[PDB]
DNA sequence: GCCTTGCCGGGTAA
DNA sequence: GTTCCGGCGCG
DNA sequence: CGCGCCGGAACTTACCCGGCAAGGC
């Protein structure tokens, strides 16, 4: 499914570079936000927004894509209870992703939290449990890898992909024509 | 000698 | 990345 | 009166980048 592939790719960006927020305001007001942040205004308008719009359209979600200018980065934001629970639930059953979803989700996550030079192959995150899930998926794909505590200051773990499988990983996960192609 | 990777600090893009 | 602010609509 | 969609933007750090050097072959 095109929809499931795209969803999974977005979830990787969201988990990596944004978030899912259930906000409570005065007085009894609420808001449900789906967010991806990024330094480049173009990357958001030209690569991400179209992907999100499409999804919003397939799900018949009524909200709009807001792009907000912040002091340090741009924010792509969708305010929508439906979309919020769409992704929140998708995340809960992450261990049940098929292979299309695993591949897409890793692509998005790498685009968000990865070594973009590609000189090394690395994914940082404080959530070890999440990295271990990606570790198992990668192993099943024949991409060897390890997980260590990289940043002792803040508790950040890195998942190191072995250069031995550089080609396997790059051609298989990053350059996959089956899902949204990375930047 | 050349690569791979564990560990690290800088500071900004989250 | 996360969570405040002050708006608005709608049953 | 109770909630959920817009539009901003202040407020801290968790990411990414790139060096070093120990260890493998
Ligand atoms: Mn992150
Ligand atoms: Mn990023």
């Amino acid at each position: 499914e095109n929809v499931s592939g795209i969803s999974a790719y977005l979830l990787g960006l969201i988990i990596g570079d944004g978030g899912l927020y259930k906000l409570k305001y005065k007085g009894n007001r609420s808001e449900y936000r789906v967010v991806i942040t990024a330094k480049s205004e173009n990357l958001i308008k030209q690569h991400i927004a179209p992907l999100m719009q499409f999804l919003i359209d397939e799900l018949n979600v009524k909200s709009k894509i807001q792009i907000v200018k912040g002091d340090t980065r741009y924010e792509l934001r969708v305010s929508s209870k439906k979309l919020y629970y769409y992704f929140a639930n998708m995340l809960e059953r992450i261990r049940l992703f098929n292979m299309r979803e695993q591949i897409a989700f890793i692509k998005g996550l790498y685009v968000a939290e990865g070594d973009m030079t590609l000189k090394r192959l690395r994914i940082w995150n404080k959530n070890k449990a999440l990295l271990e899930i990606v570790s198992r998926w990668l192993n099943n794909l024949g991409v060897r890898n390890t997980i260590h505590l990289d940043d002792h200051r803040h508790g950040v773990y890195v998942l190191n992909i072995s250069l031995r499988d550089r080609i396997k990983f790059v051609h298989t996960i990053l350059s996959s024509h089956l899902n949204p192609l990375p930047p």
